[PDB]
């Protein structure tokens, strides 16, 4: 693709990403003032604005593994980096829930 | 702009991301040993690192976002996702205090 | 290098920061169960995966640093992504077992 496509797919990712990461922090909120209930209901919402803008990145890596030359885009990177730490907040923040909840 | 002053840029996020980074662990030994107000007071130091760092971020979002075209720099890569794991960090660092300070 | 060349680094550096971060979060699990002796010979272990993929990528931004010019790879910034993350997950994780030690 060009790098106009890249740069509009970036930003779809940077504001799912983004829309992700707020209601991790906001369940972490939730967690820390003794509300289970909404901090699990959160994270559960999060989950799926990070399925829906993580399963492209899939698709996007296997293009290159197959040959496919990707322009280069600081919005891509920047969304990526919105996803990535956002991905590793969601895979660690149970504990985060569960520290709180003990 | 050119490579070189791309390169330069990331070299000057990397170095205010770093120094971020450092308090932000060392508020953590703080926390982890009681020094809950040292703890703090690193917490905000490294806050206005992050603001520094983080300056040029929306503006080389712009001017891709008009049409032009940013040449990619590993170095540039790599400050920027010095900048956002540290940022992540930032985003958890209070809980991590607070789990500490209970 | 060429941009094959980039994807193939990129590719090994996602296979080491991969591991080393199932190994991290695997880590966690076992602390949640109170699996102590487990958890550190986890984090241990995934240090050395760290190590490897780390020290790889000094050589490169001292490549670019020295003036050459490296290749856009989509898999190599998504490996960096994956190490960036992992080693912040790294320099967290002693804290994180503590509290559960706690
Ligand atoms: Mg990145």
């Amino acid at each position: 693709m060009n790098r106009e496509e890249m740069t509009l797919l970036g930003f779809e990712i940077v504001a799912y990403a983004g829309d992700a990461r707020s209601k991790l922090l906001e369940a972490l909120k939730a967690a820390e003032n003794g509300d289970f209930a909404k901090a699990d209901s959160l994270v559960v919402e999060a989950g799926s604005c990070i399925a829906e803008a993580h399963s492209s990145q899939t698709g996007m890596l296997a293009r290159e593994a197959s040959g496919e030359e990707l322009p280069y885009s600081v919005t891509m990177m920047h969304g990526q980096d919105h996803l990535m730490t956002t991905i590793l907040l969601k895979d660690v923040i149970h504990h985060l829930i569960e520290l709180y909840k003990r």
